[PDB]
């Protein structure tokens, strides 16, 4: 009853960069390492770690200039704002993190906030700006149970 | 040595609808958009993109019914099933990419084969189920040379 | 007051032939299909039709030299030498349309104008050279009413 | 053995006239053009023809007043009132063929019936109102066979 | 001075007709209808016309055997052997006219030239052998002024 005829056309330019650097890909879905904290029992003390995957360190790598943009957004188990871990095991169990722009973990980063990361040009393969810490306040209880906490973000560079 | 009388008629009827919006026609082309999959260099991680043309994106607006069919022609530089793109200065470089009929691209689309598209009905004006993704295997090298790679489909419409 | 005895005599000949095919006839009036350009609403693309009449498409099968011409009249609804559809409901509503004489659509067709048609020889009952087009330029409002817009034309071959 | 004297006395008038024009007189055959339908194959079409002779077609200029009247003999080759065509080299072909008073050719002309064309008055040398059409229903096999059918009538005019 | 004495004696005999009908008689002139052509203006066609007198035409009635004898006088205004028309108005106009002894118009009749026309024996009232055909060849102008033109002739049987 009725027929329209169009073209699309697909374009795709190769050039300026900042694209990351050892990071494998499964089926689409583009992994980036794991931030590996490590194992503790009963945490009263701060922990901190860096995003490691396989052989080597996340790196960038940008380009010249091309201020990039950088979002992170809130956990699978989040509530406040404040991005949580929660047990394979036993589901109340839970512990707060943090997650933090800078190797000092002086500027934090929001969920859904872009950061304008813009000291990461000019190539070098800098380490990707992403490190968490775990401070042993408001934890729920000091001492939790035992298991395998897991958590997924979802890290978003716009430039 | 000789003459035939005939008459034949045109007819054209307006109502049920189901026609593309946000596209732009220049001499009878009836463009409809661009699939910008934007600038990277040396791809190893997943692209995305959707087909967007100047102010805003594709949009189909369908009419209440009329289960249409969607059809996509291979590119002009095809080989083994697979669209290409090949770059405006040397000849040698090429790109793979797929193209998908749901934003999951989860469903493949295949050359010169229709696809039911038939939840884009009741109007509402939902997006265009046109979706591509580049995927860095089999990518020919890893890393190729410097271009504008552009690539042009052919999208039908049957109704 | 007066009788005049005279004979006429009645002259008919088979052999080159070039008479159109599929074309049914009702009562002399010698139809030749119809140039359905199908259902649309709020006409913004440029939509393509071809004659079709009832089981098959109109074709030629024209004879051996013999150039002929094709001849298209004016519409019963036409101003300014452009051919128009009127509404059988409304009569203000009225989409207008062009009308060529090649596949590409590059070639119009001026009303009471001759067209050397010489590419339709040798048999091969070759589809008839009328293809119509409407584009969305110059269309009134870009947005018309609802109705079943008709129009009938003249096709004369002479040869 | 006998004898008998008597005078005969002979009168011809020159005034009202009505006298057909542009048409050749051999040997008082008195011939009046020809009803030339031209050249096809495979009849499936209305074909239609006008009484044409040499130079110029066949006209009356008949005289003010004088409500003339038309007579049409039936061909040789007649069967059923219907006038027919036959083949000067196969005699089994035929086409069958009507004749008409007017240019719409909706009045229809029987054998030996005569035809009150009164409105070919006041000079102005109107066309010869006789007109002929072939129809492709009842002809026969739609196809018939290769040749130059012919066939000659006798027009009578008196008033 | 003298005078002579002698009888003649008058004889007639009834048998053997061979006498004409339909002819009346005024003064003894034996009147036999006329040689009526019609109105015409501008004669470029032939005209046929037969001897016709008051009610009926002319018939012989002849009897059996007695081959007779047909002789035509040539017209009062005649030039070279040919029957001529004289206007009562112009004396210069003038229109030629023929004579025939049958109704195929084939056979001449020659002025002074007697005819044996024996097939009109055997009774059953036969027609006249008289025709006359105009036809427009050497008939001075092609147009003629306006008239009554007339002529009367001399038709003789013996037998």
């Amino acid at each position: 009853a009725g027929t329209l005829i169009g073209q699309v056309g697909v374009q795709m330019v190769i050039g300026a960069g900042c694209t990351i650097i050892n990071g494998s890909v499964s089926g689409g879905i583009n992994q980036w390492g794991t931030l590996d904290f490590g194992s503790h029992s009963d945490l009263t003390n701060v922990v901190d770690a860096q995003t490691v995957g396989t052989s080597g360190n996340i790196q960038i790598q940008c380009s010249t200039g091309l201020t990039p943009s950088l979002t992170v957004n809130a956990g699978l188990h989040a509530s406040g704002g404040q991005r949580y871990m929660q047990n394979t095991t036993t589901t109340s169990s839970t512990i707060a993190y943090n997650i933090y722009s800078d190797a000092a973990r002086s500027a934090l980063i929001q969920a859904n906030t872009p950061v304008d990361i813009s000291s990461v040009s000019t190539g070098t393969a800098v380490n990707i700006p992403l490190y968490g810490r775990v401070v042993p306040t408001g934890q729920s209880t000091p001492t939790p149970t035992a298991g395998t906490y897991t958590d997924t973000l979802l890290v978003t560079i716009a430039w």
